[PDB]
């Protein structure tokens, strides 16, 4: 009977064995209050406390998930994390008990004071929920405790009217509170308040880097981060146009009155569910509900607090993978696996109208941009156009701003480590052809290898798989627990790998803008220096100049 | 008693043997003229023919070469080969022994018909001598005869008024007049008239390219074409204001008169060497006195020539070296063998201005030039810059060019073969870290190696030059034979090589737009394709695009 008292009151959690003969089990704390329910007057407002109790409250089953709508088609499958887009009848049915009353924590304890790792879910803040990612493999492994949050989504954790009625970012103020939560309860789980990390892939990714930017998060709350295949700085990681939504919102649901602090007071009163099946359509690459620059929790544009070292210096790991922009071009290959000139052009014209609007004068940055995403060599093969086309998107989505990223923290004094993950397992649902996509170095983190394949990650994972996982989680706990991704735990091999361990004399070593050198996580893993230099150098450095050769302007 | 019977009348060449004991001893006749003197009313005007003589003329030495001064600085060591510009004292011996009456060929005959080879050397038009090339070891080893052409230079052979006064391109005419001379007289030494190649380096491979541009070169004159390191498509192939430059050295002579036919008839007065020792200087990277646009001879500007496939279809063989442009960076490289970030930006923005001039609004080509040209994954080596300025430089100035011309030659249905050179004998005047430069092949082609270390060529030439020197001369020889650079002679391994014949299984494949393979000459050949296709299309295709985005102008 694992019970623990916690300063809101006792709570009985529940053992769990790992389907892995060599991992021992883990306690699971599941559905743990983390704030009180943000409903009634609280929608749209800060996190308060939650309630304490007086008996043993129950935390053997998760709580309903946020509301969310994923099965009518909008979501933006180039910004989510393929194996959620993949596989949406099974995510489903991790979603389909929601409610209002939606902040709870999940803690998973293995059997001194353990390092907590907490992972912030997100593909584009609208979906999701931290209990479709299984901490158990992790913490019994790695011998840390792992936490996975739900925080508010889409209209209700993030609606802005751009001033006072509705300051927006209330997604972010639940992650802090349950990071503070975690600060002042989790040594009551054998957890070490001074070694907690915070880790999330895609918008996740994004959410922890925003935490990092945030006075909220005050020193000592946290000390490390990995963000994994997300930034702050990429096109969707901020709502820039909160006010607009809010109005488009309010129009729909008949809210739409011209004082804010009334139409934010008659979508106080809305069922919620009225208000999350709403269609809020963003500019493509943008988003519409998410975090805003409120001059508050985001104090200015995220690029300006970075360029400034607006930051605490925390322990820093961030990295990306090779195919990132797969959902960006799979549509438009052909049944040889290619993409014709036309389609190629097309396709880049439109993305970079779309991102550095319409030039009023002679172009320069399409032509540019078309020429150095050509392969020259190889002009002919379809199918290596389709590769330049997926790296474009992903260089400019996901690489050019994790490297900026990486190269102001080093340059602010944050120890830094980046990696660049080539390896995933490809599911009957990807093309064959296809490269890790995003989200695909998360079953990895999670330890799934290790137990096999699971309803949510179906791929038959190979030994290799398995032992690449542990060498992962090996460098990802490591990190953990000192701040350095070599230490304390070597890499050997072991009988859990199955196979053997193919980093035993791979030390990852620190990032810095004069070498920036990297780990290629791979089965040819070693560490490597300037990943993709030129084509980051192009859209940091030289786009930048030809852009402003003429005035541009959206639509 | 070599004795050989022309239209002209007897004439006695001498034997000679060669330093290499498996090659067999050729005939030689030295000083043959092959076009009157272009003397008094002559100067400046179309060659004549030779007059007949009755009794046995000699041709057992060099006669005078045309007038020329190589000892003051006056040369432009960028465009010149470093073979020569490195040996001054050795190639002043060559060129010593000066006249008007210059007008003079060598013959190099093996002991059916022979094919014939017509070497046309050139540095900038105004240097020079067909007699610093011993066609011997081509001659024996190949069995082909190798004859070598003195034609006008410099002033005498191109200065032009722009009209009907002086129309240039006399040095032109005379290679046309060797060439009929050659057609015409060639069988008496047991030449085939109808298997002509005519080849040569830089300035000399400029010429072979003009010649083929010419309707002077009517169809059957000759029938093959080998431009190594030149082409007439760069900056400095052709003179763009003769005028201009026809009055400074009237000047300079006390004869600009107004009337161009009266500053003409008094530059005809002068004494020959007056005119030589005058220093009149182009623009950087362009000529004063060489090949014009007469509407005749070269009926219209190159570029626009070659577009329209206004030549016959010859077999075409060319190709560049690793390292053209030493010279360009030789001088600013520092005692550790780099060039620093500041006189990289110094020399590319300086060289973008001389050839596309400057812009009259915001720059772009700089700016992305020299983007291009640095190495972002190595972009704090001091010696990558050294070498990406030199590849700039090379690229521009010989690969583009040459790029350009076999796609057009290829495309007209002309049988083309391309080569890019990637080997070399360091002397101990060029730096240790330099490869192959401009002239570099020269050696290589006449077999120098063979006959080991000359006063020219004073290089410790290795068995693999002796090897690399023999492969080379067998597939220009079995394109001089057939047209087909693979026929008929096969490349074995035999005890003239001295080591083994590395292109054994190397068959130069034909060169087209779509594959563009060519022959990669080195220790470790095989046949490639799209040679520095990314930089080659940077300079053909996104540059121009970039130039007409503003307005530029020169000075
Ligand atoms: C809590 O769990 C216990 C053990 O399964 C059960 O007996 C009880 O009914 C549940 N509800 C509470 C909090 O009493
Ligand atoms: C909401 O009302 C305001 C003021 O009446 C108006 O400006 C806005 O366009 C409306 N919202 C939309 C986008 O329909
Ligand atoms: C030509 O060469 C021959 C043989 O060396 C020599 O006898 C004669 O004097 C030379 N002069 C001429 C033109 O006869
Ligand atoms: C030669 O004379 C002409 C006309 O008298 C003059 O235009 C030209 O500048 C003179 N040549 C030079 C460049 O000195
Ligand atoms: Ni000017």
């Amino acid at each position: 009977d694992p019970l623990v008292t916690t300063n809101f009151g006792k709570i009985r959690g529940i053992k769990k064995e790992l389907n892995n003969e060599i991992l021992g089990p883990v306690i699971q704390f599941l559905g743990v209050p983390y704030a009180a329910p943000p409903t009634g007057e609280h929608r749209f407002q800060p996190p308060e406390p939650p309630s304490p109790w007086s008996d043993i409250r129950n935390a053997t089953q998760f709580a309903p998930v946020c509301p969310q709508n994923i099965i009518d088609g909008r979501l933006p499958e180039v910004m989510l994390p393929v194996w959620f887009t993949n596989n949406l009848d099974v995510v489903s049915s991790y979603v389909q008990d929601q409610s209002e009353d939606c902040l709870y924590l999940n803690i998973y304890v293995p059997t001194g004071p353990k390092p907590v790792m907490v992972y912030i879910h997100g593909g584009s803040y609208m979906e999701g929920t931290g209990n479709l990612y299984d901490g158990s493999v992790l913490a019994s492994y790695g011998n840390v405790i792992v936490i996975t949050v739900n925080y508010r989504l889409g209209v209700l954790g993030f609606l802005s009217t751009g001033d006072q009625a509705a300051k927006g970012n209330y997604g972010l103020l639940d992650l802090i509170q349950a990071l503070r939560w975690t600060s002042e309860n989790i040594g009551f789980f054998g957890g070490d308040p001074l070694r907690i990390t915070v880790f999330g892939s895609g918008a996740g990714g994004s959410c922890v880097n925003l935490l990092t930017l945030s006075h909220y998060s005050e020193k000592g709350l946290f000390q490390r981060a990995i963000a994994q295949s997300g930034t702050a700085l990429s096109s969707w990681a901020v709502s820039f146009q909160p006010a607009k939504y809010a109005r488009i919102l309010a129009t729909k649901v008949g809210c739409n009155v011209s004082d804010t602090v009334e139409l934010v007071e008659c979508l106080q009163k809305k069922p919620y569910k009225e208000l999350v099946d709403q269609d809020v359509q963003p500019a493509r690459y943008h988003i519409a509900f998410g975090p805003v620059i409120d001059g508050d929790v985001i104090p200015d544009d995220p690029q300006i607090l970075m360029e400034q070292g607006e930051f605490l210096n925390y322990d820093i790991m961030l990295g990306v993978n090779q195919g990132e922009g797969l959902k960006f071009v799979e549509n438009i290959v052909d049944s040889d696996d290619g993409v014709s000139a036309s389609d190629f052009d097309f396709a880049v014209s439109n993305f970079v109208d779309n991102l550095y609007g319409y030039p009023e004068g002679k172009d320069v940055l399409r032509e540019t941009i078309k020429f150095m995403y050509t392969d020259w060599a190889d002009r002919h093969n379809p199918e290596t156009r389709r590769k330049t086309l997926l790296a474009l998107f992903t260089d400019h989505q996901w690489v050019a701003p994790a490297v900026a990223t990486a190269d102001l923290h080093s340059n602010f004094g944050s120890p830094t480590y980046f990696y660049a993950f080539y390896h995933h397992c490809q599911t009957d649902q990807v093309p064959a052809w296809a490269d890790a996509a995003h989200g695909d170095e998360v079953p990895y983190v999670l330890g799934i290898p290790m137990i096999g394949p699971t309803e949510l990650f179906p791929c038959n994972f190979s030994k290799n798989d398995v032992m690449l996982s542990a060498v992962v989680m090996t460098y990802w706990t490591n990190f953990a627990k000192t701040g350095d991704p070599n230490q304390p735990v070597p890499q050997d091999t072991k009988f859990i790998h199955t196979k053997p361990n193919r980093f035993e004399e791979v030390a990852w070593t620190r990032y810095s803008q004069k070498d920036q050198l990297y780990l290629h996580i791979g089965l040819k893993p070693r560490v490597k220096e300037h990943y993709r230099a030129n084509k980051v150098n192009l859209w940091l450095e030289l786009v930048p100049h030809l852009h402003n050769l003429n005035d541009h302007h959206h639509h």
